[PDB]
């Protein structure tokens, strides 16, 4: 799909973690997303969140961070 709800990741399968929800927001939504928040809990822990964010931007999926 063009866009996704899911954990942003790095070219290493790595997600962001974070302390603040302002700063998923930012992240978020300066790569394409409409909108981001700082999960404390989740699938795969800490880490921000993204919402709608384009399929060009990688998001965290099964395997490792490495």
């Amino acid at each position: 799909n063009s866009v996704r709800d899911a954990y942003i990741a790095d070219s290493h399968n790595c997600v962001y973690e974070c302390a603040r929800n302002e700063y998923c927001n930012d992240l978020c939504t300066k790569n394409g997303a409409k909108s981001g928040y700082c999960q404390w809990v989740g699938k795969y822990g800490n880490g921000c969140w993204c919402i709608e964010l384009p399929d060009n931007v990688p998001i965290k999926g099964p395997g490792k961070c490495h």
